[PDB]
């Protein structure tokens, strides 16, 4: 339960019969994201044989069942977040060093094509996006001043052949590297299928891996031994040897061109606008490389939640007693709804978890507080809990004129109102709120025929 | 798509591979209904062909899937609330009289063994059930001064091979009848594994059938032809010549003794307390007889939202402009949420919508309206306008003080505090609030392996 790179992940998933083969010709314009999108969520990923007639299949869907991400590495779907804290935790003390390898013992550099993007299956996702994208590419580049590596993933749409446009956030590490190589212009990889410990490397926020420090380690603890790299052809970038593609680059700080539409974590469209170009110097693959695409969605609400979720229990718990889990539901995009699950000690402590939950994220627009009898992470499950626990009169809490995230548009500029509902149980304990329960079953321990 | 009987019903459901054969060996105690809950909701009933070596098989699962009651009748889940009330308009309008029929020609005669209750495989449903229930069973009872009909939906605790106890709750029609007879004891069968058109009967609600009225023929407008009826043993009592199991009853009033637990709608437990004794005075079976069970959840939540929705719907869209849909979700106990789903005209109708929605349904606890592009039956699809489009500054409209149902322990004695949340989008409407949109694709148009 250990993987060096996509391949592997793959075979595993094809094995492990969570693999959906689309045999038949899709079109990369739309298509292929509309069949993706009908399976968004369920315990398994899409392997598209044939986009195009390209020779390169393209995986969607990787990252949308914490089942499958658990399947992989032989974990229950509860305890992936832990898992994934524990191997950064391990990293942070005694980070592995990278091993740097021979330009012809890479697998990605078998083959270096004359650079053209259109010859690529990149998908065009959403109905109104500004046009193709990657959007699980990793980004490896090297500090300009102390050659320090930073690791991240960021949308790029593909202008033509040579062009890409990239969306670079405010106060992304990617950001203050351009602003170097802007006192002397920025090189770098972008890799593309990667495994899930440089997924969750490029993912990891800035408060765990500052801007001095080298977070691609984090990947080394999701596979045997270290993560392999490779001088590119530049020389000042760094390519990750096991990618399935990658894309040597340089970006001119203060050179911009219309990108956009894309889906955002809401469920919005981003404002076309001026960001960015970037142009693609070489173009690097494996054989049989597969082409990885990320469906904006349960993707990124997993890929968020699963990094983000222990730290916020860690928290919640040390403030309040009786903490079981936290979750950074689906339904609120990974960001905005927080579903907490406790065990009742005494009244009030669940109003504490409310104010610590909000003070933890400064993101999140509504928190939840459960007991340890409700799914925290079954929408109907909160919906129940509120129709027969809550209080509407002393268990919503509103908070007026506080920070918040402003993608989403409740709040504008950055601030609006956040809201709690406490809808726990009376403590102590009453027969009243004790849940009806059926007897626990094995399936397995019976001959079943489910239809035919 | 018409069905005389619940045989009908089977085989549509066998035909069509929306039955699942639980062919082991099961415990009616705890295991059955253990069973059955790992399937709640799912497009498929459950009929378990071995109950504890039983010759009658149970059917469980019939009401969970509004998807698969449809299918029977060739409706849309969508269509299917508007389609019953349809049909009740039309026996209002136009009722079709019963047809009574001879002994030896009514299937559900071909038997009459000694009175054995614990014969039958009736489950022990919940953990903390105070005994096996029949819980789908369909009582028909005649006036004692006007000998006219009614048919309701009790659920009966076994206490011994010929002895159940009932449940009648406050301003039943039952509970009238008994009154009456109490100027005199009361005779009734219960009808066992009945059609969807007998169920649908049974639970139209007071204000729909009045006392003085015999709402069976609504069973009649989802078969060919009349409801067929039958003289009991008794014979102050009527049968259902179709039912797979009739038991000829009889009940004194101020004769009561010790009934319960059972799952209420909210999904707690019912007190155990003293109600009404019956004495089971006969037992009709056909030959291939299959028992019928409900689970308590969904099975109950689609009978109140498929018989109750339409009229909330017709009271919300005739005071407010643009309304849709309206569910009366799941996670609501098909009875405390209502969502409401509206194309806005103009800024304020929203939260008119709420005021509509309170006054219309006395139970509910919550009301949350959502635009047109919002699934209101899918609860992470209600969380994310919850998310993304509430201010819950001026989109939670709180009532105090107020009447609601008392079975709810939000509400105590029948009063509490009810809760609107706007869900909805700005309107004018905005950019910044279209949803991302991945193209609608058919999936029967590809080859598509999915595990193996
Ligand atoms: C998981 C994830 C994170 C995206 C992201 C996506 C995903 C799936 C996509 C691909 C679906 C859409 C695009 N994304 C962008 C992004 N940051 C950014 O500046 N621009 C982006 O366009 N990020 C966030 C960024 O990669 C992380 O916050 C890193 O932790 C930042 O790295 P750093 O701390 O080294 O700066
Ligand atoms: C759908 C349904 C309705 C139940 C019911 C259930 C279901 C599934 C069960 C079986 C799961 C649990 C028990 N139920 C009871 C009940 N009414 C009652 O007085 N006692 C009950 O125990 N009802 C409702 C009752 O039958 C309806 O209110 C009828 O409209 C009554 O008919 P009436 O208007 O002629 O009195
Ligand atoms: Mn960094
Ligand atoms: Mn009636
Ligand atoms: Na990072
Ligand atoms: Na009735």
């Amino acid at each position: 339960h250990m993987h060096k790179d996509l391949h592997s992940i793959i075979d595993a998933l094809d094995t492990a019969g969570r693999l959906i083969r689309v045999r038949s010709q899709v079109k990369a314009e739309h298509e292929l994201a509309g069949i993706a999108a009908k399976y968004e969520g369920c315990d398994k990923a899409v392997l598209f044989e044939n986009v195009d007639g390209n020779d390169i299949p393209v995986l969607m869907g990787l990252y949308w069942s914490r089942d499958l991400l658990g399947s992989l590495y032989g974990v229950d779907a509860v305890d992936m977040p832990r898992f994934i804290t524990s191997k950064i935790s391990h990293w942070k003390s005694e980070p592995t060093a990278h091993q740097l390898i021979a330009r012809e013992h890479a697998p990605v550099m078998a083959h270096s094509p004359r650079v053209d993007l259109l010859s690529l299956p990149i998908p065009v996702h959403a109905q109104k996006d500004g046009g193709a994208y990657v959007d699980a590419g990793v980004v490896i580049a090297a500090d300009p001043d102390t050659g320090v590596l930073n690791t991240s993933i960021q949308r790029f749409m593909v202008e033509n052949e040579n062009t890409l446009h990239v969306n670079i956030d405010a106060g992304r590490h990617l950001g203050a590297y351009l602003a170097k190589a802007k006192a002397k212009p920025l090189s770098f990889s972008l890799n593309i299928g990667v495994h899930p410990g440089v997924h969750f490397a490029a993912a990891t926020p800035s408060e765990v891996a500052p801007l001095d420090v080298d977070e691609l380690g984090i990947a080394a603890e999701f596979q045997d031994g270290p993560v392999r790299i490779v001088q590119g052809d530049d020389p000042r970038v760094t390519v990750l040897a096991d990618a399935m593609i990658s894309l040597e680059c340089q970006m001119y700080a203060d050179d911009l061109a219309d990108e956009g539409p894309f889906a955002e974590v809401t469920g919005y469209y981003a404002e076309r606008a001026p960001r960015p170009r970037v142009t693609v110097t070489a173009v690097h693959l494996q054989r049989n490389p597969v082409f990885h695409s990320i469906l904006s969605g349960q993707e990124v609400f997993n890929s968020v939640g699963l990094l983000g979720e222990s730290a916020l229990f860690d928290q919640v718990s040390k403030q309040v007693p009786g903490i079981l889990e936290v979750a950074l539901t689906d339904g609120g995009c990974g960001f905005y709804h927080a579903v907490v699950q406790l065990k009742q000690v005494r009244a009030g402590w669940s109003k504490q978890a409310i104010l610590a939950t909000f003070a933890a994220f400064p993101p999140l627009k509504m928190v939840t507080i459960v007991d340890e009898d409700v799914d925290l992470r079954n929408p109907r499950d909160v919906e129940w809990a509120m129709a027969t626990r809550l209080d509407p009169e002393r268990g919503i809490l509103r908070i007026d004129d506080t920070f918040g995230h402003g993608l989403n548009p409740s709040f504008p500029d950055y601030f609006g109102s956040k809201v709690g509902f406490d809808a726990t149980r009376s403590f102590p304990f009453e027969e009243k709120h004790e849940r009806i329960t059926y007897q626990d079953v094995d399936l397995s321990r019976f001959e079943i025929v489910e239809g035919h």
